[PDB]
């Protein structure tokens, strides 16, 4: 499937919680949903994982 | 020496029990810089403890 990268990590982020999404830094995400409480649900377009992330951990592409 | 070593940048809701509420600007006292890129902190606005994602702070140079 075309998958548009919409944002890219800019921390590394190691997850403590079930439903956290691992990121490493210049990570591809495909951000499917930004939530009110500043998470972000993503498709990790480099490991294939989904799940969620601090917002403020990943910026747009454009 | 309960003084301010960090000082919060982005807003954090916690989605999870052990996470400490961050608004842009709290000062915190971190106690724990673990391995894994969370802090554990004392919330010096809030008077709340718990953890965060390590670079939603920044040091303060105090």
């Amino acid at each position: 499937g075309h998958m548009e990268q919409t944002h890219r990590a800019i921390f590394r982020f190691v997850p403590r919680h079930e439903d956290e999404l691992e990121l490493e830094v210049d990570d591809p995400l495909l951000v499917e949903l930004q939530a009110e409480d500043y998470w972000y649900e993503a498709y990790n377009m480099r490991t294939g994982a989904r799940g969620v992330f601090p917002a403020y951990y990943a910026i747009e592409v454009t």
